[PDB]
């Protein structure tokens, strides 16, 4: 059985909080293996491995239940339990009622029907949420290597959700192709020399600052996965979101500083994001409208 460590302790599928699978009931699907809305009673997302799979499939959905059991932060989703001795295998987490950050932004866009459906303080909390389990990773030295905006779940759709990372895949992988890796949500050293350090996931929050500010865009507008690495690898960066405020524009400019060790850590950007929050030139701009 395969071993892992965190925050100075050793674990093993054994301390995994096993769910009897007659407590388990399925209600819906969700979204891909396939997702589903589930019931333990406690409200759960339901993560399903294929019972025909490799055995390299296998160690990977025990790893990242490991993974993700280990964690203790409010802006990690929690997970539940396991249901491994039973087929299909089980990984049962907190169900985050407001969906993925991405659709969320992609539906909550504000609309003539609805012109303040969001604003720039509701922005800023998601940005804050996500830096404070970007800085739980940090100080546990822990490499995400994926923050992105599909890797963000909500707890509810309305203005005290709470934003979440949700997804470790990436991060289970390297404890596969090219036009697989997350090129756009990269820093130079790491599509080039497959360097990761803490300084990796600085310059994918500010991606996904962008992302968040641009209300769900795909990030480098037109470019190719090869475009955004030439564009990238030569110094160039995006342009700010529409209407996004300069001292929240220049958060993603200092979380994209070629040198790593000229980026900030995650403290100086909460520090930053906090600074935008308490600012009336910042919070008092409007959202683009969507006609
Ligand atoms: C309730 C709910 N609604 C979602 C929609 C369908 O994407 C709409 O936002 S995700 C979701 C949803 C709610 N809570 C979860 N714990 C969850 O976990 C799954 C494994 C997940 C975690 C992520 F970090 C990102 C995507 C996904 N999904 N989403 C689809 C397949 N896996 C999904």
């Amino acid at each position: 059985n395969p071993n892992y460590c965190f925050a100075g302790k050793t674990s093993s599928i054994s301390d995994l909080k096993e769910v009897p699978r007659k407590n388990i009931t399925l209600i819906r699907g969700l979204g891909h293996g396939e997702v589903y809305e589930g019931q333990v009673p406690l409200q759960v997302a339901v993560k399903t491995l294929p019972e025909v799979c490799s055995e390299q499939d296998e160690l990977d959905f025990l790893m990242e239940a490991l993974i993700i059991s280990k964690f203790n932060h409010q802006n990690i989703v929690r997970c539940i339990g396991v249901s491994l001795q039973s087929l299909p295998r089980f990984i049962l987490l907190e169900l985050m009622a407001g969906g993925d950050l991405k659709s969320f932004l992609r539906e909550t866009r504000p609309r003539p029907s609805q012109p303040s459906s969001l604003a720039m303080l509701d922005l800023l909390h998601v940005a804050r949420d996500i830096a404070c389990g970007c800085q739980y990773l940090e100080e546990n030295h822990f490499i995400h290597r994926d923050i992105a905006a599909r890797n963000c779940l909500l707890t509810c759709p309305g203005p005290g959700r709470v934003a979440k990372i949700g997804d470790f895949g990436m991060a289970r992988d390297i404890y596969g192709g090219c036009a697989m890796l997350p090129v756009k949500w990269m820093p130079p050293e790491a599509f080039m020399e497959g360097i990761f350090t803490s300084k990796t996931d600085t310059w994918s929050f500010g991606v996904l600052l962008w992302e968040i500010f641009s209300l769900g865009y795909m990030p480098y507008p037109s470019k190719s996965n090869q475009e955004v690495l030439e564009f990238v690898t030569s110094g160039g960066r995006m342009d700010p979101p529409k209407n996004c405020p300069g001292p929240v524009y220049r958060i993603m400019t200092q979380c994209w500083q070629h040198q790593p060790e000229d980026r900030p850590n995650f403290a100086i950007i909460l520090e930053r994001i906090e600074y935008c929050t308490q600012d009336p030139d910042v919070i008092n701009t409007a959202l683009p409208i969507e006609y």
